């Protein structure tokens, strides 16, 4: 069940989807039958070793709403296998043709599907790292699935991509300290619900990275954001607790995510927007 090493020569690179920073993700077909993702890292951005190690552990990570390693190939330029996610990244879905179609019903739902793959994560005592919606895959019927969990912790730049860090989606013990938990995911996660109720905006709107930092630190917080329900701001809230151990755990995102329109705002209504 590990001989999940695949040679190159098993893979067609039939469209290309988009560039990232570190290299590039196909679609394509595996074994002449399987259609597949692949996604490439550009030499020198990864430990081919050290990825193999994570990767043993992030094969064991199995859940719905977790992308699916499918096979690696080992040798650089490293290419990582996965389920094909027919409508992209969540962050561009929601800056897309559909993304303005969205209402807060179809938006908590995709909430609650992310908090349950992470609450897998959470029961699996597992760390995310980069929880954002640009990590986050949709498909049909608005599946939403988990991504690039674990790899932030292995990535590095080369010569080339050191001439282009997620510290506004990032806890602050995290991006000042090195604190990543899962606590630093749950305010990822918060994070995150601001990107759903924006429909993709960036958060921390006219602010570079650095007046982020010093803002946060100080005791800043994102102010809910435009027809979202305060309730549904609140819940942001709890995820930036600035101790770690009192924000919420995904289990409980989950639930309240799951319950939110009998057991917490009844009351919604659809406006311009959501
Ligand atoms: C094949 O490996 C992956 C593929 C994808 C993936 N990313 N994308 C979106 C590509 N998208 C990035 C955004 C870009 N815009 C900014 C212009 C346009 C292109 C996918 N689409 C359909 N199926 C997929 N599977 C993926 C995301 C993550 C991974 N890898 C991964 O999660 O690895 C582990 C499972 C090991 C964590």
């Amino acid at each position: 069940k590990d001989a999940w090493e695949i040679p190159r020569e098993s893979l067609r690179l039939e469209v290309k989807l988009g560039q990232g920073c570190f290299g590039e993700v196909w679609m394509g077909t595996w074994n002449g039958t399987t259609r597949v993702a692949i996604k490439t890292l550009k030499p020198g951005t990864m430990s081919p070793e050290a990825f193999l190690q994570e990767a043993q552990v992030m094969k064991k990570l199995r859940h719905e709403k977790l992308v699916q390693l499918y096979a690696v190939v080992s040798e650089e330029p490293i290419y990582i296998v996965t389920e094909y996610m027919s409508k992209g990244s969540l962050l561009d879905f929601l800056k897309g043709e559909t993304g303005k179609y969205l209402r807060l019903p179809q938006l908590v739902d995709m909430a609650a599907q992310i908090a349950s793959g992470m609450a897998y994560v959470e029961r699996m005592n597992y760390v995310h790292r980069d929880l954002r919606a640009a990590n986050i895959l949709v498909g049909e019927n608005l599946v939403c699935k988990v991504a690039d969990f674990g790899l932030a912790r292995l990535i590095e730049d080369n010569e080339y991509t050191a001439r282009q860090f997620p510290i506004k989606w990032t806890a602050p013990e995290a991006a000042l300290y090195g604190r990543f938990t899962i606590k630093s995911d749950v305010w990822s996660f918060g994070i995150l619900l601001t990107e759903l109720t924006t429909k993709g905006r960036v958060p921390y709107p006219g602010m570079v990275n650095r007046e982020v930092l010093d803002q946060v630190e100080r005791g800043y917080r994102m102010p809910c954001p435009p027809e979202c329900p305060e309730s549904l701001h609140d819940l942001m809230c709890q995820c930036w607790r600035k101790e770690p151990e009192e924000r919420p755990t995904f289990e409980y995102l989950q639930a309240f995510l799951e319950d939110y329109f009998t057991s917490t705002e009844p009351q919604y209504q659809p406006g311009e927007n959501l």
